[PDB]
């Protein structure tokens, strides 16, 4: 059903995903852990929305479990250094993912920086959804797991958070690996990211990935449960871009109050294009 | 009531306990934590499995770290909590050494008898202090910010003599004065290995036991507590048996997997009485 170029396009994306996604997080080490005016009132309401407990299962069978403090002053920033290290590690895998794709490495190094800069959060969330357990509200990251804390309204209150609603909605679609990796490609090759110069070239690339996704779905999903699935996916990607803008502003408000971002994260935000992104520029020039 | 010599005897023991028992464990810091020949090994596995506890660490901000031990998979995994317990035992024993140094009857003994008594009573006095922070309802030793909770495997727990001791002793609901008198009777044991002033230590132990017996007769409703003193003495006899069983237990583990601190090494037979106990000798002369 798929064309030969579309089959090869899916094969390269799937191969890149396998080579660059550490699903067991076995190489995630040396991370930080919680030790053994209205800007504050605005910041406090953001962190509590996505409260998680941290669990670490050792290779021997032991389990360390961290329950966060129940308050809202600097105790709300206890897990941010760890989540920053976790986010940075996921982003380095995202950078490697883009470097393996032939359509990406042929772009100018400044556009490669701009595309990764604008899609860092989005591709991280797409990979996070593949390890999200919707029944337990837990992201299962190999030895580490992040379990959402219960609340009064239960499922109702937590779903008001658009980031959590995105993960539950996307998980309900029961996407295949091929559909996830095509979403990552469509988000990565966004022609309207700030700083992009080859707008038309990136725009032509994005359209071919979307056409391939539509063709893949029509060849492998006949059930009425998957009606309009391609348009649902494209709608989810538009929603994810909106969530990216809102959560980037949350982080900068928190970085204002309590600095926590890693040097690579600081490059992604605001905290010569190659001069302001020395780490990303180096990682893009290195091999894999 | 008590005689004047017996009332002052209890006052000195309570004074020593107050000054040397960190009941909140506020000064227990910088301890190690679990990170993130087959015949001798076969016995060691059966040794550690009986007393498995989860470690809970409460932070000043309200957060809680909890450690669940791994199940026996046949390796060095069953040694995960030994560095931490070695640090806890070392900290408790330094408080036990300071407790004995406050007692006038103990300072008047030769330094070699002081070493032998503390060496033989180290485990016993530590368990006696541990029982005062043991919550029998939850099976947890509450050590300030630290908690050690017995892992569910109750009738089966009572097969282990160490756990049966803490449940039975806690059920007696002893006073602070009765606990510290138990510590004195255990500390002044004349039949410890290496003791030379047998007659002097025996007479001291008898005076403490008579003081405890007289304290119970005067401060508790008779005849309801008619046999409480004999129950306490029976608990002390069982504790001496548990001490010998777990000393041999530690030696077997230390042989295949060294974990004991330098002060612990002096407590057991790990390598003149003062020459083989230079740390203990130093802590006693300071
Ligand atoms: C494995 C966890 C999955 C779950 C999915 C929602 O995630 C969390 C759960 C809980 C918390 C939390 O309890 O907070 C203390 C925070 C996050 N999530 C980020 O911490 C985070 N996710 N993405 N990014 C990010 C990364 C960037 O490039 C490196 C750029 C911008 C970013 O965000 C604006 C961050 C900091
Ligand atoms: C802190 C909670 C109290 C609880 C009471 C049973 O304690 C444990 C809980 C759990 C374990 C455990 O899960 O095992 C890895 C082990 C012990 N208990 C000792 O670790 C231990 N208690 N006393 N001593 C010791 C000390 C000596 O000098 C003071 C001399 C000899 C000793 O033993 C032969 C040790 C090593």
């Amino acid at each position: 059903g798929l064309t030969e170029e579309q089959r090869m396009m899916i094969r390269e994306l799937m191969d890149a995903q396998m080579k660059t996604f550490d699903t067991t997080f076995s190489h995630f080490k040396n991370f930080r852990l919680p030790g053994v005016a209205a800007k504050w009132s605005q910041v406090r309401k953001d962190l509590c929305s996505l409260k998680v407990s941290l669990q670490l299962r050792g290779e021997d069978g032991s389990v360390w479990n961290y329950k966060p403090p129940a308050d809202s002053g600097k105790e709300i920033f206890s897990l941010l250094p760890h989540m920053a290290d976790m986010s940075t590690y996921m982003f380095k895998g995202i950078i490697s993912f883009a470097k393996v794709i032939s359509y990406f490495r042929d772009l100018p190094i400044e556009d490669q920086i701009s595309l990764l800069k604008g899609a860092a959060f989005e591709l991280c969330q797409l990979r996070f959804n593949t390890v999200f357990n919707a029944e337990t509200g837990t992201w299962e990251c190999g030895r580490l797991s992040y379990c959402l804390e219960d609340t009064a309204g239960g499922f109702q209150q937590l779903l008001l958070e658009p980031m959590l609603k995105f993960h539950y909605m996307l998980k309900k679609l029961q996407l295949h690996e091929e559909e996830y990796v095509l979403m990552q490609a469509i988000s990565l090759f966004s022609p309207d990211r700030p700083g992009v110069l080859q707008h038309r070239v990136v725009d032509q690339l994005q359209e071919q990935f979307a056409i391939t996704l539509k063709s893949y779905i029509e060849c492998n999903r006949p059930q009425p449960a998957h009606r309009f699935l391609f348009l649902k996916i494209m709608a989810m990607l538009t929603e994810l871009r909106s969530i990216n803008a809102q959560h980037t502003q949350r982080l900068l408000r928190i970085q204002d109050i309590h600095p926590f971002a890693t040097p690579l994260m600081q490059e992604v935000f605001g905290i010569s294009l190659t001069e302001r992104h020395k780490i990303l520029h180096r990682l893009l020039q290195e091999g894999s």
